[PDB]
C-alpha cells in the first residue's frame, strides 16, 4: 500500500509514512503575487545548460524523469538566491487529467496544466543522496505550462513516451537539450521548500518562473496517455500527479523583479 495520487494513498495520506508532511517548509505553495515582495538584492538566475548530457527517459510510476550525466560540471543553476553551483540531474512534470488544473505551485490561486521541475544538487554535497539531507541540497526550477501554442523543444520528449507508457519502463534518451524547455525571461519568485512527493525533505530554495511556456492540447494529452501501473496490470492513467498547495508558515516568497 505505496504511496500515490489515489483516493486511498493520496497526499493527504502521506503524513502517515513521512511525518515532515506537515512540517514547517513544504512545497508547493500558492504564490500571492501581491504580498511576494521584490528583493532588489537577488540575483539573475544563470542558467548554463549548453554542454547538458541527457541519458535516459524513465517511467518511475508518479511522472517521468529525464536524467542527465551529473558527474561533472556540465548544466549548472547559479546566482539567483543560490550561493554556490547546482549540478542538474533530472527534469520531469506534473499535470493534471484536465487543462484546468495540474500544477503544484498556483499564481494567486490560479491553477496551469502542468509545470516543469528542472532538478539540481549542490555540488558542496558531493551527490544527490547527501544534498537531500542539507537545507540548501537542492535548487527546483519550476516553470508552468498553459495550453496553446506547440512548444517545439518539448516534441521529442512527447514522441518517447509510447516507449515507457508503464512503470518501471525506460529508455535512452541521448542529445536533448533542455535549453528548448524555457520561456525568454528568467523573471522568478524563490522561497525555502521541500520535495513535492515523499519523502518531502525540507532540502530544496525554489525559484519558480513567472512567464509560463505554451504547450499544445495535443502534447498534454500524450502525457495523459502514461499509465501509473506496471505492465500487465489493469491500466490507471498517470493524472493528476501533483500535490496540492501547501501552508506558508513562517515563509517570505521574494520576486527578482517590479
Ligand atoms: N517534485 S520535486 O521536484 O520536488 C522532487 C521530488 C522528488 C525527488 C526525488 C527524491 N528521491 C530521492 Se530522495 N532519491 C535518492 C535518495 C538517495 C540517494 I544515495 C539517491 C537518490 C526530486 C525532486
Ligand atoms: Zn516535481
Amino acid at each position: 500500500h505505496h504511496w500515490g495520487y489515489g483516493k486511498h494513498n493520496g497526499p493527504e495520506h502521506w503524513h502517515k509514512d513521512f511525518p515532515i508532511a506537515k512540517g514547517e517548509r513544504q512545497s508547493p505553495v500558492d504564490i500571492d503575487t501581491h504580498t511576494a515582495k521584490y528583493d532588489p538584492s537577488l540575483k539573475p538566475l544563470s542558467v548554463s545548460y549548453d554542454q547538458a548530457t541527457s541519458l535516459r527517459i524513465l517511467n518511475n510510476g508518479h511522472a517521468f524523469n529525464v536524467e542527465f550525466d551529473d558527474s561533472q560540471d556540465k548544466a549548472v543553476l547559479k546566482g539567483g538566491p543560490l550561493d554556490g553551483t547546482y549540478r542538474l540531474i533530472q527534469f520531469h512534470f506534473h499535470w493534471g487529467s484536465l487543462d484546468g488544473q495540474g500544477s503544484e505551485h498556483t499564481v494567486d490561486k490560479k491553477k496551469y496544466a502542468a509545470e516543469l521541475h528542472l532538478v539540481h544538487w549542490n555540488t558542496k554535497y558531493g551527490d544527490f543522496g547527501k544534498a537531500v539531507q542539507q537545507p540548501d541540497g537542492l535548487a527546483v526550477l519550476g516553470i508552468f505550462l498553459k495550453v496553446g501554442s506547440a512548444k517545439p523543444g518539448l516534441q521529442k520528449v512527447v514522441d518517447v513516451l509510447d516507449s515507457i507508457k508503464t512503470k518501471g519502463k525506460s529508455a535512452d534518451f541521448t542529445n536533448f537539450d533542455p535549453r528548448g524547455l524555457l520561456p525568454e525571461s528568467l523573471d522568478y519568485w524563490t522561497y525555502p521548500g521541500s520535495l513535492t512527493t515523499p519523502p518531502l525533505l525540507e532540502c530544496v530554495t525554489w525559484i519558480v518562473l513567472k512567464e509560463p511556456i505554451s504547450v499544445s492540447s495535443e502534447q498534454v494529452l500524450k502525457f495523459r496517455k502514461l499509465n501509473f501501473n506496471g505492465e500487465g496490470e489493469p491500466e490507471e492513467l498517470m493524472v493528476d500527479n501533483w500535490r496540492p498547495a501547501q501552508p506558508l508558515k513562517n515563509r517570505q516568497i521574494k520576486a527578482s523583479f517590479k
